[PDB]
């Protein structure tokens, strides 16, 4: 199962800043609430918006942060890269303990989906190749943020702003730094082409050893090159040797160094599954960390 | 994307409920701790349990009911079909409006998976149609609750017992009967064949339909009749007129009616999806219902 971290502690942190006609969402740490710069541009500067002169001539009176139907007093205002910073005279009281993290491509994390500063879902997605990621998100969803927790801590990783042509979804870590070559404009822009996160289906075909049915399981052994000519066909990642022993766990308790490993990836992307399905997906599945598989086998 | 319930109300429910050697977690509303009767058996008494033998043969102090930290004191002792109900003596301040439902056949629902009482992970399932659930559960997990929640107000609806020999799962509303025909027993049971959730493979066209998928679509037509004999030789549940109804709103927004999405769904049962996938996957998804499909695509 895809499964996401309870989101309890980032619920606690959500609220709905408005900025003249737009509403988005704040992301309320301590006595500061981040939340996305486009937050203060109207229908229309947001088509080649100047955001430091629009910046300008907002002031703190020009900022409605509510937390409910409870109005927090902005007391300052700042700009990161494509974050807006309001300074309010309140501290969240249900701060998480926290931290701001950039995390790489096929790293994973939860979004909690959120409309006018109140939580709708939650769900587990990735950061492609690509720097987009695979999620819902509609109008209104902007400063909605991704995260992962480590025993007590959240680690916010992504906060939401567009939508790209193609459907998927882009942004930037907390201190409004994009992923991708992505600016927050309304402009149509470069999707970029994706590939398969490499690491992320070996961690998934060694879950499949674990957790019994091995039918993919075959009966030959390659090295690191060769291994990247065929699939890097299919279109997959360079495995490098470092994400080697991050799937290091994986292989002592399978007894499978990486390789057989990759030999039974080869087959499904040489006559595919044979109309069989994997643990539950009649496809290949990319979007498991390692760290995925142990937490759930665990 | 599957998309799960937002947490935070569940999670200060939570708590961790002990008797001699058997951990597990409980639902802790006002002054009440709700848990699964097991907790009351030793690894033996599993084999067979009396539960009221062994339950008559026990007093307040034997239950150790934890919430984080603090100690709960267990001052009264309960059995309803197959939960426990503790009463402890202070009543939990982070009770929600809640609500306890028996759910149907084909409806979804968020499980938060704890264990130790603390909240793990989120996802979400549905009531098979033979009353088991596809879940994610280990050792410890049992007292984890699902629930859909509606506005303010978190139904209850699942808590969880058992795995089957077959890998899915079992277990019972919060008044403790089981979905199903199993019993709290650790012996061998058969969940009996599972049939395939017709209405929500529709509300997943229709999803699919949104999202600019639309090779399946035919221009057949056909009636509610004419489909439910197709359907039933592959093993998929009626469509009923409710069913059809509940339909409605998604036929609005995208002018095909349910019929006629019936029509193309006949048409993939008799030939198969020749290699083409649907929203991304090379089975049909019955696990969204029609209102999990509104919710996320409004
Ligand atoms: C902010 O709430 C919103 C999130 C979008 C809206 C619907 N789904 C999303 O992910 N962001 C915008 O509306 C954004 C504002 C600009 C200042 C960046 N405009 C936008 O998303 O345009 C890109 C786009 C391309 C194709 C379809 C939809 C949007
Ligand atoms: C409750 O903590 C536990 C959860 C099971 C354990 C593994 N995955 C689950 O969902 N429930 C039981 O152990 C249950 C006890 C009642 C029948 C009294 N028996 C059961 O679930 O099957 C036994 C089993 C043990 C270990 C692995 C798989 C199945």
């Amino acid at each position: 199962r895809k499964m996401a971290f309870p989101s309890g502690k980032v619920e606690g942190c959500m609220v709905q800043v408005t900025c003249g006609t737009t509403t988005l969402n704040g992301l309320w740490l301590d006595d500061v609430v981040y939340c996305p710069r486009h937050v203060i541009c109207t229908s229309e500067d947001m088509l080649n918006p100047n955001y430091e002169d629009l910046l300008i001539r907002k002031s703190n009176h020009n900022f409605l942060v509510q937390a409910g139907n409870v109005q927090l007093r902005v007391i300052g205002h700042s700009m990161q890269n494509c974050v807006l910073k309001l300074k309010v005279d309140t501290a969240n009281p249900k701060t998480p303990k926290y931290k701001f993290v950039r995390i790489q491509p096929g790293q994973t994390f939860s979004v909690l989906a959120c409309y006018n500063g109140s939580p709708s879902g939650v769900y587990q997605c990735a950061m492609r190749p690509n720097f987009t990621i695979k999620g819902s998100f509609l109008n209104g969803s902007c400063g909605s943020v991704g995260f992962n927790i480590d025993y007590d801590c959240v680690s916010f990783c992504y906060m939401h702003h567009m939508e790209l042509p193609t459907g998927v979804h882009a942004g930037t870590d907390l201190e409004g730094n994009f992923y991708g070559p992505f600016v927050d404009r309304q402009t149509a822009q470069a999707a970029g082409t994706d590939t398969t996160i490499t690491v992320n289906v070996l961690a998934w075909l060694y879950a499949a050893v674990i957790n019994g049915d091995r039918w993919f399981l075959n009966r030959f052994t390659t090295t690191l090159n060769d291994f990247n000519l065929v699939a890097m066909k299919y279109n997959y990642e360079p495995l490098t040797q470092d994400h080697v022993d991050i799937l290091g766990p994986l292989s002592a308790q399978t007894g499978i160094a990486v390789l057989d490993m990759c030999a039974s990836l080869k087959e499904l992307l040489q006559n595919g599954m044979n109309g069989r399905t994997i643990l539950g997906s009649a496809l290949l599945e990319d979007e498991f960390t390692p760290f995925d598989v142990v937490r759930q086998c665990s």
